[PDB]
């Protein structure tokens, strides 16, 4: 049994709500919070922008941090940071931004990393101003993700067309 309420079931490992994924995250305190992240972690809009706002910049310090002694992430990579006072870790996942040209094959890639972790609250990878279309990237989180996800989807528009239309 889990903290999480709410939350239809797609699959025996994939749930999915309208909510806010900062508001779901203070109210949870998850394990692991995934963060809609770029190579360089600067955390500006969207997913990230949100995240980072609610822990007032610690995130974007912290990640500042890690990149200057590691250097970029790879588009399909990830890694572990702290989940401040949202989560008690953030795994930062880059899936292909589609408005900067990269490769949507490797959306399959950045949902692996899911499957380094028992349990996730996540957005949906690619989505939002990642520019891909958020069925195929829930198609694609179904059919990599094999550890038990929790799916935030902000848009109640977006969800109700995600649900309606899942096979």
């Amino acid at each position: 049994v889990n903290s999480f309420s709410g939350y239809l079931k797609l699959t025996d490992n994939v749930y999915i709500k309208n909510a806010d994924i900062v508001e779901e995250a203070k109210k949870v305190k998850p394990t692991v919070v995934v963060n809609a992240a770029n190579v360089y972690l600067k955390h500006g809009g969207g997913v990230a922008g949100a995240l980072n706002k609610a822990t007032n910049n610690a995130m974007q310090v912290e990640s500042d941090d890690y990149i200057a002694t590691n250097g970029p992430l790879k588009v399909g990579g990830s890694c572990v940071l702290s989940g401040h006072n949202l989560a008690k870790h953030c795994l930062h996942v880059v899936g292909p931004n589609v408005n900067k040209g990269e490769d949507i094959q490797l959306l399959k890639s950045a949902y692996e990393n899911f499957n380094q972790h028992e349990v996730l609250l996540a957005p949906l990878l690619s989505a939002g101003i990642f520019g891909a279309d958020p069925i195929h990237s829930l198609r694609v989180c179904v059919d990599t993700v094999r550890t038990n996800v929790y799916l935030a989807v902000f848009d109640k528009n977006l969800y109700d067309k995600l649900v309606s239309s899942f096979l």
